[PDB]
């Protein structure tokens, strides 16, 4: 028993992790066979940030111009090419440490691990989700540009995302693994403004299932709800819709319980409504969204 | 900016998870050197652990009972002893994978990472902290014991806890890598219950001057304290009493953002009075102590 915001064993991207500069940036790159990649503003400058055509600004490098950096061996650059906003430059060594991987585009609400780098050296691990406004709330400072997100099955690695940016209101912006930003931003110093923080009922619902299976039922009530009576309430706090797909995702938490999911957003609804009045559910004041069902199934199981 | 309970890369204590298996019971050990560590109740059956005898059950048990199995390979037990509460298996084969190493006995208060594993394969990481109860707040099922806790000084692992049990309140107790438990507490499947859970008040001073650092300042206020005030405040909400010792190691922090230890102190103060009023800080809507200051600074810095 105990629910904790676990991440994935970092193990096998710690291996990818290279340091890639362009100049005088340096950020991460990740390594994975003979390609490094990393985000392509490698190549501005602070100024150049401002209204940057990197198109342009690329034809000013060539291969011996990024110094990639592995440990403390120099990668030999063979090739290079913009694929959106990543650069992929080709090495003339294959990582010998490239685990089984797949490049995945996640959807909002799933969550991810995220090896933070600094030089391609990590120096933390945290479990974060992809907000619905296709932001993402990490730890990341100056040089953790290229940090990735992943997923993990068995052993194979899921690579979901790469940090490019901070946005002026302090959270993160990113694109997945083939350059493409997640939401409407882009890697110009520009007013980018996040739309609305939702938050991601589905994940709140698998949490209050975690909460029930270790022990924490206080907030369990006489009362059930309907989906569209729920979806009112939702609505108001701004909450995600919840559909009869998340309702058969909750499936197998709802099975493991013996509470019928729509039990479960009746309490949901009387926690919104009336708040925790100073209590706690797992160790934390608020309705945790960061845990798929998926996640509570595997951390409650043991997954390995 | 952000802030988020980050763990130490857990690459380097993979490398040593190793499956132990002794009658009818696996758990998890820790290969360095030629050593393999693991909880001394490896050799107990669900009945042993109401009223074990280790050293008389220990004498049943030879080298070639011990079952180690690194990955898939097998590996050879020439020696075993128990020190305290953990069995030091003594195999032919060094672990290539040893990185540079301490066991250290931390003090209540520190925080550590936790790569908790079943059949001696990592599942996931999180970062815990060792409560003043010596009790830690993990994520622990059966099969975790011998799952380690650890800290990083750039390649050096610290090696500081290993799990062992489950208390009954759902709580967890375990050993340092000498077998030593933290706390009062025993391997053995009896009543006990652990102390007032104090909260670690250096702590959550440290975590107010990382919300300060990353924008969230709602909470400063025009108030000062002493020691002594404070203290009489912190004494009534079971905090930890502050010491002048907690206050030079708040020190770079308190210069950093410039604001005086005691007047972050009167901040928490007027926090534990009159409560946060619906507000969150750093996203949490109570007052986190699992960030000490080293921590802190470690994260607003990018230690690798
Ligand atoms: O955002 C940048 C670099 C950029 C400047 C202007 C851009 Cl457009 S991208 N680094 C950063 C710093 C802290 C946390 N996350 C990212
Ligand atoms: O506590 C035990 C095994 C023991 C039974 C009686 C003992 Cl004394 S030690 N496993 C466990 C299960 C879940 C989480 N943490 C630990």
């Amino acid at each position: 028993s105990g629910f904790r915001k676990m991440a994935f064993p970092s193990g096998k991207v710690e291996g990818c992790m290279v340091q890639v500069t362009c100049g005088t940036t340096t950020l991460n790159g990740l390594w994975l066979d003979d390609v490094v990649y990393c985000p392509r503003h490698v190549i501005c400058t602070s100024e150049d940030m401002l209204n940057p055509n990197y198109e342009d600004l690329l034809i000013r490098k060539s291969n011996h111009n990024f110094l990639v950096q592995a440990g403390n061996v120099q990668l030999r650059v063979i090739g290079h090419s913009m694929q959106n906003c990543v650069l992929k430059l080709k090495v003339d060594t294959a990582n010998p440490k490239t685990p089984k991987y797949k490049f995945v585009r996640i959807q909002p609400g799933q969550t991810f691990s995220v090896l933070a780098c600094y030089n391609g050296s990590p120096s933390g691990v945290y479990q974060c989700a992809m907000r619905p406004n296709f932001t993402i709330k990490g730890s990341f400072l100056n040089g953790s540009c290229g940090s990735v997100g992943f997923n993990i099955d068995y052993d194979c690695v899921s690579f979901c995302y790469m940090h490019h940016m901070e946005l002026p209101t302090g959270v993160h912006a990113g694109t997945d693994l083939e350059g493409n930003f997640y939401g409407p931003f882009v890697d110009r110093q520009t007013a980018q403004a996040a739309g609305t923080d939702t938050t991601i009922t589905v994940n709140v619902l698998a949490w209050l299932y975690a909460a029930v299976i270790n022990g924490d039922r206080w907030f369990l009530n006489r009362f059930t709800t309907t989906l569209n009576d729920f979806n009112l309430v939702a609505m108001k706090y701004n909450y995600e819709p919840l559909t009869q797909d998340h309702v058969d995702i909750l499936g197998p938490l709802s099975a493991q319980t013996g509470i019928a999911v729509l039990d479960m957003c009746a309490s949901l609804k009387e926690l919104l409504q009336n708040g925790m009045n100073g209590r706690t559910i797992l160790g934390s004041a608020l309705l945790e969204d960061e845990f798929t069902p998926f996640d509570v199934v595997r951390q409650c199981s043991g997954v390995t």
